[PDB]
């Protein structure tokens, strides 16, 4: 008779490994994410575990695992997708010294996939782009190659588990390893930067019938018309 | 005794004219705001009114005004400052040409006051910044003077209504028109751009009261330590 409603807040990073704005970008493994999980006003933090979906030498594609309590679901994604890079060693260590920019294929962009002991249904994945203008160069850099500044999603769909341990995946637009989308600062020699992956908030509604209600976050403006699919994402 | 929740969320945007990088920009009167209001599941949009609070030589503080129902509120509200520019014009209306950044001062950021009939106690206004890089550079200009990405508020207050007609507004921290803080996409012709002012989310609950869930929004990557303001803006 009373629903459960669940929330999970964060804002994923990772670290790379970046030269000059002509080379391209390594990738460490991802580490485990910092959410903070909301239920029942009592708040505490989770590490999600995170890692690679796919990777080759062009591009990698981030996913994070969510926990489902046994149930049956209504859950709302929104992501916003902003990779700024920046330094890690003094005085400058929490400083912007760049950005890795995303390709425009939307169709390779953040949804959802069954990883453990859940089925998906009913989907609505939505994602949009940013450009940058013609003129604009960043460390040197033009963006008109496809080169998006943002990333942002927009996500409703129907989780059902059949048993313990359940969990869906969120797939990110993929990490770009080539130089055209290396804007982080040159060096002489290769230099660890952090990098996030952008902000994430999901919401688990029991039946969608809690109706519980909270704070929200407006979409971003200046982004494309955004492309829309029912299609959810295979487990590799 | 039903006790309200309502929620305020928008990305406020204003028009300056800026011809290149190495030029001072010039501020228009800013315009009124598109917000989302969002109350019992039911959305409709509002255009709040803005208009710069202050302004001198090199800079202006922007002021939104926020209509309160008769009775008394918690407020929790939050703001995420980035100023990117773009266009006016055809084509690259959606596309970033570059930003508007900030100074380092956490003594000038999101804050509130007075605007008709409520009185404003228990103000905590808490802001941080994100600097740019020294080395890095965008349209032919470096971050070597202290300039900022990013400037971001979170508070809380306590508002009553003291008459019909209550309102109180919402500052946020100084737009810079020097050129040291002018990274738009430079032009030949003085060139009118819209500029974001942020992302604002604003939460009243009455009498703290209305069981809404509460969230706390993620603190983005690479932001100082929080500084408060305790006193609230006083209108001239």
């Amino acid at each position: 008779k009373k629903y459960r409603f669940i929330v999970y807040t964060g804002v994923p990073v990772t670290r790379i490994m970046a030269q000059s704005t002509d080379d391209a970008i390594s990738l460490y493994d991802m580490p485990s994410q910092r959410f903070r999980y909301i239920e029942d006003e009592n708040m505490n933090w989770t590490n999600l575990d995170s890692r690679w979906y796919s990777q080759n030498s062009l591009k990698a594609i981030p996913m994070i695992i969510v926990p489902v309590p046994q149930g049956e679901w209504t859950v709302e994604i929104s992501m916003e997708g902003y990779q700024p890079t920046s330094s890690t060693t003094d005085p400058n260590k929490d400083k912007q010294d760049g950005l890795i920019a995303y390709n425009d294929d939307l169709s390779e962009g953040w949804n959802v996939g069954i990883y453990n002991n859940v089925e998906i249904t009913n989907n609505k994945a939505d994602n949009t782009l940013k450009y940058g203008h013609p003129d604009m160069e960043l460390n040197g850099c033009h963006f008109n190659q496809g080169q998006c500044l943002e990333r942002d999603g927009d996500l409703t769909c129907h989780i059902k588990t059949t048993g313990d341990n359940a969990s869906f995946f969120v797939v990110g637009p993929a990490v770009q390893k080539q130089s055209k989308y290396n804007y982080a600062v040159s060096y002489g020699a290769w230099t660890d930067r952090m990098m996030e992956i952008g902000m994430i908030a999901i919401a688990l509604d029991e039946q969608g019938s809690s109706g519980s209600v909270k704070t929200e976050r407006p979409k971003r403006v200046g982004h494309s018309m955004a492309v829309s699919t029912w299609e959810t994402i295979k487990l590799p």
